[PDB]
């Protein structure tokens, strides 16, 4: 079968992206943002994602037996706005507009439910027949959490939390409140390691072996005036924030900058004040969905882990279900957030139709890519020389040897948040200054935001406390004896990275460069960010990577077989 699963919508949606499946397989996936150059793919269908799954795959809309769609919008509509009002066919007009979708008759369309298509894109694509399946997100159309099992290729929900409780509103809420902002909650993740947690509650939780509780909130609160509980959880915790916290929420300023001559945003605090407060929440969180996970394996009697919705992305929280007693195995894919809603609908009604699901198998390579015609012909059109060196990956390896920068877009783009070696920043991992300069004078960072390495998976089990797969940089690992000290770029606060492991397989190429940087610095590892510029989505094409190059000062880029320097 080939399915189209989408994610985005015109009203008051986040994370647009579209996936193609043909006979169980990824042909492509992308998400809307890279397209468009716009963070988070709001407020629209995946038009552009999902017109490049359909090149991808050589492919139109007459060719697909089925589109999915990730959440059931006939029924937030139903239940919210009183009242679905579109025909499937016009609701594919939405979706697929027919300027950019040409169709001769219309595919079949099914709405997925929201968690069932997050358990979907973690459970059909992990390579294991059976597991408990965890979904902790901002909301669904109702329940923010989910317990379910999957076994023999269903998935059968045990319970839900309802909106209120959300643990995704929550640490937006927090996130927001500290002035790192709601959209940026990987950031209040990253300042927790800086800060003392004195009272996990927050005065607001209550914590049992099999979750949590929320007194702070009636669990049956609903907005009345919207299609989820943001509204109301963000009115009760801001309110609950001020009264036990020691600072008021930080506020956002807007003024005019000569410098830069615009109104530039900033905050009136310092964000870092709230270090303590970015700790507590962290631990609240983890204390909460330790007893979640527990309570679902305990009552599927599976030692495996599925964990996907936003939440999911918690990846120092992903580290310590990793080590904890309840748990053998995890898998968490590198589309936990609502990113992958589109994959897992598509999943969910493939499966449906009878088609069995590949594993995703180590990679997230599954955007668009570029040949070297492509990327010479953006190369000259901005007249910039360039080389097109015999070993590209020896010299690569030699330049981050030596302290510099080099920027990484080989392939096709990686989905999901993280860059993984298609479109990366890499550094010295060895240096215990490239850090500060990465952070400072690279990707316009706090100085206390870490980085993370990329590493052969081949000598990860002596590097690393834990030998398994960590394909997707979504967990997090204590660093042994030997290497805390010699990676100083690539280490936390608290003594834990967040690491990539590579094997040949999932990328010959970025393989190679580590093996010859490790006949050079003696580990194959280095510092892997993602890159961007602050206020952009990671770099797409290679007129892209041209343009952040030529803001940045780094001090190569090396694009196909083609290497430029500043
Ligand atoms: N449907 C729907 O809710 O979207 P979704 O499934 O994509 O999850 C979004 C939620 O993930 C939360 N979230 C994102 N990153 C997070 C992190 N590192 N730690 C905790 N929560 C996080 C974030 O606070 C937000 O509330
Ligand atoms: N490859 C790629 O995606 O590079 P990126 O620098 O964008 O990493 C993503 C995020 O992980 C955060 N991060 C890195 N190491 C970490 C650790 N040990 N613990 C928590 N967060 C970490 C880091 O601060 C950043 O916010
Ligand atoms: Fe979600
Ligand atoms: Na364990």
């Amino acid at each position: 079968m080939r399915v189209l699963g989408l994610n985005g919508w015109p009203r008051d949606f986040h994370d647009a992206s579209a996936a193609l499946l043909v006979d169980g397989r990824i042909a492509a996936f992308a998400e809307e943002e890279r397209f468009t150059r716009k963070k988070h793919g709001y407020n629209t269908a995946p038009v552009q994602a999902a017109a490049f799954c359909l090149a991808q795959a050589g492919l139109t809309v007459d060719d697909l037996d089925a589109v999915a769609f990730g959440w059931d919008l006939p029924a937030m509509y139903r239940e919210r706005l009183g009242g679905w009002p579109h025909s499937d066919s016009e609701a594919l007009d939405i979706l697929l507009p027919r300027d950019v979708f040409p169709r001769r008759t219309d595919p079949p369309l099914h709405f997925v439910q929201h968690h069932l298509a997050h358990a979907a894109s973690a459970y059909y694509f992990s390579g294991e027949d059976r597991g408990a399946v965890l979904i902790v997100d901002g909301q669904g159309e109702e329940e923010c959490v989910t317990l379910a099992h999957a076994e023999g290729g269903k998935i059968t929900v045990l319970d839900t939390v309802p909106g209120a409780w959300s643990l995704g509103f929550f640490y937006e809420h927090v996130s927001e409140y500290t002035g790192l902002g709601g959209d940026n909650p990987g950031k209040l993740m990253g300042l927790a390691a800086h800060g003392t947690t004195v009272d996990e509650t927050l005065s607001a939780f209550a914590f049992d072996s099999d979750g949590y509780r929320l007194n702070l909130i009636d669990p049956q609160a609903r907005d009345p005036e919207d299609w989820d509980e943001y509204s109301v959880t963000e009115r009760a915790w801001f309110a609950h924030l001020e009264r036990i916290y020691r600072l008021p929420p930080n506020e956002f300023v807007r003024r005019y900058d000569p410098a830069k001559g615009r109104v530039v945003r900033d905050t009136r605090r310092d964000p870092y004040e709230y270090r303590d407060l970015a700790a507590t929440a962290q631990a609240a969180l983890e204390r909460a969905v330790f007893g979640l996970a527990d309570s679902v394996l305990a009552r599927t009697g599976e030692r495996t882990l599925f964990v996907a919705g936003g939440v999911g992305l918690n990846a120092t929280m992903n580290g310590k279900l990793l080590t904890r007693s309840t748990v053998d195995k995890m898998f968490v894919p590198p589309v936990a957030s609502d990113i992958g809603v589109s994959l897992g609908a598509a999943a969910a009604v493939a499966v449906e139709l009878g088609d069995r699901i590949a594993p995703m198998g180590d990679t997230a390579a599954w955007g668009p890519e570029f040949s070297p015609d492509q990327v010479r012909a953006a190369l000259d059109r901005t007249g910039l020389a360039y080389r097109e060196p015999a070993n590209l990956e020896r010299e690569v390896a030699a330049l981050i040897a030596s302290g510099k920068v080099v920027g990484w877009a080989q392939g096709r783009g990686e989905v999901g948040p993280r860059a993984l070696g298609q479109r990366s920043l890499l550094g010295s991992a060895h240096s215990p200054t490239m850090r500060d300069h990465i952070n400072l004078r690279v990707k316009d960072r706090e100085w206390w935001r870490p980085f993370a390495p990329s590493m052969l998976r081949s000598v990860s089990d002596q590097v690393l406390e834990v030998d398994a797969d960590f394909p997707y940089m979504i967990m997090t690992t204590k660093v042994r004896a030997a290497y805390a000290e010699r990676l100083p770029s690539v280490v936390h606060e608290d003594w834990s990275t967040r690491p990539q492991t590579v094997t040949e397989a999932s990328n010959p190429r970025y393989h190679r460069m580590l093996t010859e940087l490790g006949d050079l610095v003696g580990d194959p590892v280095c510092l892997n960010t993602s890159f961007n510029d602050r206020g952009e989505p990671i770099v797409s094409s290679p007129a892209d990577a041209l343009l952040t190059f030529s803001r940045l000062p780094i001090d190569a880029l090396a694009v196909g077989p083609y290497l430029v320097t500043k």
